[PDB]
C-alpha cells in the first residue's frame, strides 16, 4: 500500500507552505521574442555538457518537418505577436498557444505577471478549475489597484521592480486571441512531472486537432514543462522514432534533455533532485504507453493505463 | 484665497498615488536598542557638519534635567522592553510610548512591520480614525496568511526579505503595554510637518500628563517626526529657553536640526526640499505660538491660532 505512486510525488507536498506572495515579472519585454524560442524545424545543436550526452550522436530527424511544434518561455503581448507572425510563415493551419502554467498569471497594463509563491507552487493542489478561478479573481482584483511587480533575484525573492496602479487587466487567453492564436490551457505544476489529469487532458485535446495544427507550448522559463509536452507530442506523432532520438532531438533543438543523466543541483536546490529522477522514469513510462496503445487508437487513457502499469523508482 | 496654507503643503499631494504595496521590515532586531535612541538627560555632542552650525556654541541646558523625554527609531518587542528598562532607571513616573507613525504598522510573529507605500505615504490624507482602521484591518487580515516582509534597498524598493505564514498578530499598543509603557498614538505623516490636527491632539494630551510623566517619542527612522515633537515638548515645558538653544540641544543629543541650514538633496529626493523649508518655518511659528499663548494657559488651540496667524514662506 503506497501513499503516492511514482509520477505523483508532488501530491505529498503541502500547498499551504508555498502560497503566493508577489506578482512576479514574467518577462522584461526587452527582446523581440520570448526566451528559449525553438521549433521542430530548427537545426540540431551540440548537447549541453550537464547532460553528459554523446556529442557525436546524430539523432534521426524523421517526422520533424511535419511535427509542427515550437516552445518558449513566458512573453509580453508584443512578443507573442512576433511568435505568431513567425509561426504563420510556417503553416496555414490553426496556431495554438498551449499554456502549460498552473500558476495564476496574466497581464497588468500589458505586463506579463504571475502570482508567485515559493517554488512557484502558489496553486499546488488546486484542481484546474480552482486554479483558473483563483487566476480570474486575482487578475480582476488588481484592476484600478496599486500593485508591486518585481523580478526575482537573489534567492528567488523580489529584487527592485516597480509599483503602479493598474488600468488594464487581461488573461493570457485574450492576449493569445489578440495575436491570432487559438488558446489551450493545461494547469501543470512547475518543476514536476505533469499529473495524469494534465496528460489525459492533453491527449484528449491532441486527438481533436486538425492535421495542419501547429502547437506552440510554453511555461514560465520554457524548459521543464514545455519540453515534457513537446516530447509527448513528438512520441505521439512519430511513434516509429526511438526514445533516444526523441529525447536527443528535443534537447538539441533547445529543450530539456529528458533522458538519464548525472543529476547535480545546488545545495539550496536539492529538493529538485527526486523530481528530476521522477521525470526520467515517467518519460520512459509515457513512451511505453504510446507504444502499447497506439495500435488500437488509445481506447484506454494514460491515467487508467498508468494505474494498472505503475512506474517504479 | 489660498488653497493650502503653509504647514499644510502635503494636503496638495494625491493619496491614490502613494498606496501601500508591501510589508516593510521596520527593524532587523539585531541590536539591543532601536536606532537613534536618545534622552534629554544625555550630554550634548558636536553638531553634524551638514547643518553648518557653530560647534563652539554651548547651548543652555536649562530645564533638560526635568524635561523627561526620549526618542528613537521603530523597534522590535525585545528592543522596546530594553528601552523601557533603561528609562525606568531615570524616573518613577508613567513611561509613555508616543507612536507618531501615521503609516499602518504592527508586529507579525513579533516582527515590526509597516504597510509601505511610496514615500511611506500609504495613509496620506486619512483621518486618524481611518488610518487606525486600515491598520487594524490589515493586521488582522495577515493572521494565518502568507506574507512577504522585506527591507527597502536600492531606490526604496523591496530587496530580499522573507516569506512566512503568520501565527501571531499584535499592535504596537499591545507591545507597548507588554513592555510596561502607556501608549499614545499620533498619526503623523512621514517626512512632513505634523498637521494642525496632529499637534492639537498632542497638546491636549500634554496638558493632562502627570508632572513626572516620561515621553518616549518615535517614528520609523527616529529623526524627522521624533525630533519635531521632542522640540515642541521642549519649547512647551521650557518657554524661557531661546529658540536657538532648543534647536541646537535637541540636535546635539542626537536629533535633527530644525533651524535654517543649507538644504541639499539628491535629484531623486528633490521632492523633499520644500518639505524641509516648510518644517523650518513651522518650527518658528510653533515657538511663536508657545510664547504668545502660554500666559493664558493655551486657551486657544494651535489649529485655531494658526488660522488667524498663518505662517509665511
Amino acid at each position: 500500500t503506497v501513499t503516492e505512486p511514482v509520477g505523483s510525488y508532488a501530491r505529498a507536498e503541502r500547498p499551504q507552505d508555498f502560497e503566493g506572495f508577489v506578482w512576479r515579472l514574467d518577462n522584461d519585454g526587452k527582446e523581440a521574442l520570448p526566451r528559449n524560442f525553438r521549433t521542430s524545424a530548427d537545426a540540431l545543436r551540440a548537447p549541453e555538457k550537464k547532460f553528459h550526452l554523446d556529442a557525436a550522436y546524430v539523432p534521426s530527424r524523421e517526422g520533424m518537418d511535419a511535427l509542427h511544434i515550437s516552445g518558449s518561455s513566458a512573453f509580453t503581448p508584443a512578443q507573442l505577436k512576433n511568435v505568431a507572425a513567425k509561426l504563420r510563415e510556417k503553416t496555414a493551419g490553426p496556431i495554438y498557444d498551449v499554456d502549460l502554467r498552473q500558476e495564476s498569471h496574466g497581464y497588468l497594463d500589458g505586463i506579463p505577471v504571475s502570482w508567485y509563491g515559493e517554488r512557484d507552487w502558489a496553486n499546488l493542489g488546486k484542481s484546474q478549475h480552482e486554479a483558473l478561478a483563483d487566476e480570474r479573481h486575482r487578475l480582476h482584483a488588481a484592476l484600478h489597484k496599486t500593485v508591486y511587480i518585481a523580478p526575482l533575484g537573489k534567492h528567488k525573492l523580489p529584487e527592485g521592480g516597480e509599483v503602479r496602479r493598474v488600468q488594464k487587466v487581461q488573461t493570457e487567453q485574450e492576449v493569445a486571441e489578440a495575436a491570432g492564436m487559438r488558446y489551450f490551457r493545461i494547469a501543470a505544476t512547475d518543476h514536476v512531472w505533469p499529473t495524469p489529469e494534465n496528460i489525459d487532458r492533453f491527449l484528449a485535446f491532441y486527438r481533436t486537432l486538425p492535421q495542419d495544427a501547429w502547437l506552440h507550448f510554453h511555461c514560465e522559463a520554457g524548459v521543464g514543462r514545455t519540453t515534457a509536452f513537446m516530447v509527448m507530442t513528438d512520441m505521439l506523432k512519430n511513434p516509429s522514432v526511438s526514445l533516444k532520438d526523441i529525447l536527443y532531438r528535443q534537447h538539441e533543438i533547445g529543450g530539456f534533455y529528458y533522458g538519464e543523466f548525472p543529476i547535480k543541483t545546488k545545495d539550496k536546490d536539492s529538493w529538485k533532485t527526486k523530481y528530476y529522477r521522477e521525470k526520467i522514469v515517467m518519460i520512459e513510462q509515457f513512451y511505453r504507453y504510446v507504444q502499447e496503445n497506439r495500435a488500437d487508437g488509445y481506447q484506454t487513457p494514460w491515467s487508467v493505463w498508468l494505474k494498472s502499469h505503475p512506474a517504479k523508482a
